[PDB]
């Protein structure tokens, strides 16, 4: 899995921010606080060797004339009386646990920042991605991917920095104390012991996982069975109630109670050998030291430190055994996330950027063909020309697939062989931002976020004052229905708020697009059915809004939009008729039947 | 909360099964394996005091003429050479960890059995409960209650037996070692220390919980916000994409990154004071022992055991601090479960039990009134008499609420002021089992469990042979459609199986009630709409089945069931018309309009 190492490389690439000097200093401090602690925690038993001696010298009849043999602690520190050394022992160990605990605090303000930068970058890249990717993927999946990946990053960094590195620095240093009070043969025994212990725990965890999975399977089966059985209460009650039902549930719970009694004996074998494997080490160490003591070796009274060193090693070893499943799962979730990234968008623009300079809006289509799939090609050469400042209507059946128009004009999908003339300019060259900003559109379904009305009504253009939004309201003719707001026009809307019917939601859409003050207006049959009183007035409002801007309206219903200058009949995904509606009715064409059946 | 102690009393009541001798023996063995371990784990440092001595006697110039002062270990055990004592140390501690681990295995085969008995009893009591309780309560809730309660029982028993009892036996015994090498003042210091440590950890955990809740709130808010934002991609894309959106998500993730950086410093204070509070104890103990050593007290070289005893106490203390939330939550979930139990069913029967001896079925209703709610009383004195072996039809509108009939005849709900004559007998006296067994009914919706066809087809009466189910199939006329089964008539059905249409499901219902061979047949308009070919034949089949048994059919549609002898019109929950259908059509009554609009 070479790509897995590559993913680690990417993680290192993102982790290190050269740009800012402070980050490096933070990391350095962290490392310092990781070393200091782990050397005080070895000073602790050396202080317990020093305090066992001198105590024995007095009353014990130990040779007092040994002066200061080692001469390493010749400093007057902790030599006032033996009680001082014991106090130093306590202070030392407490300070070690302080340094080590402090390191975590120093390194979490770094971990959080890393997670934040990766998540923000992924978010922005996601929105940059083209529509096709979003449509194919499931909405829930994106959530799962981001949350699990961020959690995985946090877990892996904490697991490594706080567990893998301290354990190995500890073991290496302890075995590296071979310079003093040690022999070459003696040092290897502890390393071999700990290596065997780690191998045994890691190997037996794999075995444990199978039993855990079997138990989860059985438990889920029993629960689902007893829920299916409870749900279908009526059938059971009518005839032979709980006659043969309880016995069957009993059998399921016997299978569960056996698959659960098995895992205990399996954990038992591990939790026993995890003791014996580490006890043989301590027995071997002590018996070997005793032989030296009784054989007149330099070792005198220093047996008491070995217990301490072994205890220090014994504490954090257990964590390493159980990290395998988490590591593999996190390391594949991280590949998932970093695979979501680095996916290029289909709709690339050319290098040179030219801004859309549109004096007046003219829509000219020239043999635009587009097939979503090879079998069915939606548009088969639609060509029409809209005069500036006029209204043109696109009508047809629902099979005609007139949804594409909006997607194409917004450059969601590109044309296989055609062009789009905007004020006699080619869209392929102009910047995406300039075009999407200069065009105005009203959505078909007006989804509102959960926030204050004033935010959902100034959303169209930010930096909107209260007077601007007021003038938009007045033209939107919403003041009659807005003075009843419970929170003086700040009432919360959306979920956990006042539910809005379609008419007000449409008014909100109008009072959101009126703010933007666009150059061209495009509609997508916002309302399918509505009360007559609201329809008429909203139609008048949108007619007034569209008076100074060239507009294009796509309406499945005919009577709804008859006010345009020309009407483009669309049937079987091609241009059928181009004229004012009256001779369309008089041509016995598609428009004629559709309208004559709309009124009937 | 006196009732909480009462709940503990109930738990003790259920835990102890006097009936079986083996259970007590198991529990006794468990307790033994809980004592032995916890006394070997105190033998361990005594063996490390014994091995520190004698080693010092040689080469150390220790007085060899002290003979055997204590005379407690005068046994020749572990006196071959000092190496033997070290080996004994290792073997002892390993054996302690074996005994203690073994206890868990011995006590889990008891815990599982307890959980099983409580769950099975609750299940049966649940099914015993009347319909009203089931209808009011939510189906999901019952699941949640059972699963959480069983988990709580397991957690509380394991938590107490494995943690609370060992910790207190350990502490009490250690402080109880006051007989040897101790003073009255010295013993109290350790108890005061550990008591202060437990108080500090418990108190500061409450504080930690508030920060954890704030963090969970903030995390959920950030996630829900970013999902709402991702979902509404279109609105964002049309205008000012990620212009002001990213900054707002950023602010949410700043709030999260602060509420998460706060909890670390809060945990930090706990994880530091949990060290200093326990370090002051060790420093005080050692300095006090050193004063004795230097003052010519009996204590000689036994300082090395105190470290071990303190370490043994230090290991399992941490668990007790975090158990508060789990204990309170489990202790209230247990009250939930034991509150579900001991709820009596409304439909009690009288003491004396008389069996239903029905020579022939005669249905006689006499002024039966029943109101589900005081406002609307469904039945207002329905009285009619069915002759034996005949077919009678109950017809009406959907507002007439004719659903009650089935519930009442099955004695789901009792009559406020009326009686039901079954073969000239009163239902109130006869046993519920006898009546519900002697009556036959076909369900309206035929829910099938996920199992083999042969099980879903012999379900009506257990102990059904292959020939019995074959004859039921032949009369059910299902052999034509059954020889196509992929698994030679053992094909799985239900979910994750072959989906069945309404016609086959109805055939299954017929081939389930035909098995039971009841004395009286009752229908509940099983089919609302179906293909003509199946309807006709299934009607013929049910006519043949009902020929020898008196039958009652409730049909909302009129043309569907015209074959009965008499027809009972029901309108506004009262008997309107009683006759053969032809003069019902000729009476211009409810039946006449209903049928004339069914055919139109």
């Amino acid at each position: 899995a070479m790509a897995d190492m590559k993913i680690l490389r990417t993680l290192a690439g993102y982790l290190w921010m050269r740009d800012n000097p402070e980050f490096r200093f933070r990391v350095i401090a962290a490392l310092g606080f990781l070393v200091g602690a782990k050397v005080l925690n070895v000073q602790v038993p050396f202080l317990f060797k020093l305090a066992v001696d001198w105590l024995a010298s007095a009353t014990g009849t130990g040779a007092s004339l040994t002066t200061f043999a080692a001469t390493n602690p010749t400093l007057l520190t902790v030599f006032a009386t033996p009680a001082a050394v014991l106090i130093g022992y306590g202070i030392a160990r407490t300070g070690s646990s302080a340094f080590n605990e402090l390191r975590t605090a120093v390194f979490s303000k770094v971990a959080l920042r890393t997670i934040r930068s990766v998540s923000r970058k992924v978010f922005s890249h996601l929105h940059d991605l083209d529509l096709r990717y979003h449509l194919s993927r499931e909405t829930g999946g994106l959530n799962r991917i981001i949350d699990r990946g961020s959690r995985a990053i946090n877990f892996i960094l904490s697991a490594m920095v706080f567990n893998v590195v301290p354990t190995i620095l500890e073991i290496s240093m302890v075995s590296g104390i071979l310079a003093y009070k040690f022999g070459a043969a003696f040092a290897w025994i502890t390393s071999l012991s700990v290596g065997s212990y780690i191998v045994f725990t890691l190997a037996v965890t794999q075995w444990r996982t199978k039993f855990r999975k079997a138990m989860n399977k059985a438990d889920n089966d029993a629960s689902t069975r007893a829920i299916d059985s409870l749900i279908n209460y009526e059938t059971v009650k009518y005839f032979n109630n709980e006659g043969y039902e309880a016995e069957k549930y009993d059998q399921f719970l016997k299978k569960y109670e056996d698959a659960a009694l098995q895992t205990q004996r399996s954990l038992a074998f591990l939790n026993f050998g995890q003791s014996i494997i580490f006890s043989t080490a301590l027995s071997t160490a002590m018996v070997l030291c005793s032989q030296g003591i009784m054989n007149g070796q330099m070792t005198v009274g220093d047996l008491v430190m070995v217990n301490g060193l072994l205890f220090q090693l014994s504490l954090p070893l257990n964590f390493l055994g159980s990290v395998y499943r988490e590591t593999i799962q996190s390391l594949v979730d991280m590949k998932s996330m970093f695979q979501l990234l680095e996916e290029k968008s289909d709709i690339t623009n050319t290098s040179d950027a030219k801004p859309l300079v549109l004096k007046g809006g003219n829509i000219e289509f020239e043999n635009v063909h587009f097939s979503y799939l090879p079998e069915r090609k939606i548009l088969d050469g639609i060509s029409f020309v809209v005069p500036a400042g006029k209204s043109v209507a696109i009508v047809g059946t629902s099979g005609s697939g007139k949804s594409t128009i909006l997607r194409m004009l917004f450059r969601f999908f590109d044309t296989d062989s055609g062009n789009i003339r905007i004020d006699g300019q080619d869209i392929k060259e102009v910047r995406l931002d300039s075009l999407r900003s200069s065009i105005g559109v009203v959505p078909q379904d007006t989804v509102l976020f959960n926030d204050t009305i004033f935010h959902n009504i100034h959303y169209g253009r930010l930096s909107a004052t209260e007077e601007e939004v007021y003038e938009a309201a007045r033209r939107a003719a919403i003041h009659e229905t807005i003075s009843n707001f419970p929170d003086k026009y700040s009432t919360i809307v959306g979920e956990r708020g006042l539910k809005l019917s379609g008419g007000e939601k449409q008014r909100v859409a109008l009072a959101r697009t009126f703010l933007k003050s666009p150059a061209i207006l495009l509609c997508d049959e916002a309302t399918s059915a509505l009360d007559s009183t609201t329809e008429a007035e909203i139609l008048n409002a949108l007619k007034a809004l569209a008076s100074n801007r060239t507009s294009i309206f796509i309406a499945h219903r005919l009577t709804t939009a008859m006010q345009c200058d020309e009407i483009v009949v669309l049937e079987n995904g091609k241009v059928v008729e181009q004229g004012p509606h009256d001779e369309l009715l008089g041509k016995s064409g598609r428009y004629a039947q559709l309208w004559t059946q709309q009124n009937s």
